[PDB]
């Protein structure tokens, strides 16, 4: 494992071999941070074979902007990841606050603090803006934000991977690819839902890679885009086959018992892991099967 770096569009480990990370994301830490602890992460490492865990620290909706103490759960997750030898994504999970400039001063302060703490920790990956959305585009809105935040992180952490979200809920990776950041260790987020997104979205990804823009799927669901609507296993297989075909790392949404199809767990499932297959939802079962391979 160790230090990650990027060879062209390909994430590699410190040995210089290609690596395709696979894992699962928390739901918002202000609501479901109870599922995020050294016990549950260890169980995911050991039972599911995860090699990456995403700590989805919402900014809006009772998240870090209104109550910053949720940052202690991010640090808990990072310390768990270090002890367990897995990667951890620190995800500044914008959504209702769809332009990343809305909370930019607080993001910069947050990332200054995290890079300062974890700037020598190879476990950590920064995801600086989960899903830009609304009338928010790369050149005008998302790129200038990413430059300022990357500049902060790089003062403390010169080499860890930074993943930058793209327009239309991290769909418009082609627009990023036409105006790339210069940072040597940047990747662009692509998010999809198996019940909603299809070939048009793969073609955008293909276009971005052909331009040298690396892609990492920090969030995808087996559901349609609402997160409910049942599970689309055929489409999900087709998407994972496509990601495999390009060695694209991915992180499923989401580890929680929220009552909707994209949640991996059924209500009542332990907060500290050790789940029977009857504790897993249809999504959770599929996702776990695919991480194990
Ligand atoms: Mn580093």
């Amino acid at each position: 494992n160790g230090q990650l770096s990027i060879k062209g569009t390909q994430l590699v480990n410190r040995d210089g071999k290609a690596v395709q990370l696979k894992g699962i994301s928390s739901h918002g830490l202000q609501w479901y941070g109870e599922y995020v602890n050294k016990d549950s992460l260890k169980w995911l490492r050991d039972d599911w074979g995860i090699t990456v865990f995403r700590a989805a620290m919402y900014t809006a909706d009772g998240g870090y902007i209104d109550n910053p103490s949720v940052k202690n759960k991010v640090k808990e997750a990072v310390e768990a990841a270090k002890e367990l030898g897995i990667y951890v994504i620190i995800d500044w999970h914008i959504l209702n606050d769809g332009n990343p400039n809305q909370n930019k001063e607080k993001a910069k302060e947050f990332f200054k603090e995290m890079s300062s703490l974890y700037g020598n920790t190879p476990n950590v990956i920064y995801e600086i803006a989960n899903e830009p959305n609304g009338d928010v585009n790369w050149k005008r809105d998302i790129k200038p934000y990413a430059e300022e935040v990357i500049s902060v992180i790089r003062k403390n952490d010169p080499d860890n991977i930074i993943i930058v979200g793209t327009g239309t809920w991290s769909q418009d990776v082609n627009d990023a690819a036409d105006d790339q950041l210069k940072d040597a260790n940047v990747m662009y987020a692509l998010h999809f839902y198996a019940g909603t997104h299809g070939q048009f979205l793969r073609d955008k990804a293909n276009y971005a890679l052909s331009k040298g823009a690396p892609i990492f799927v920090t969030e995808w669901g087996t559901s349609d885009a609402s997160g409910n609507g049942g599970v689309f296993l055929d489409q999900s297989r087709e998407w994972l086959k496509y990601l495999d075909s390009k060695t694209i790392s991915w992180v499923n949404w989401n580890l929680s018992d929220k009552q909707e199809s994209s949640s991996a767990l059924k209500p009542g499932a332990s907060k500290t892991g050790g789940w029977r297959l009857s504790d897993l939802s249809a999504s959770g079962t599929f996702v776990r099967e695919n991480i194990l391979g």
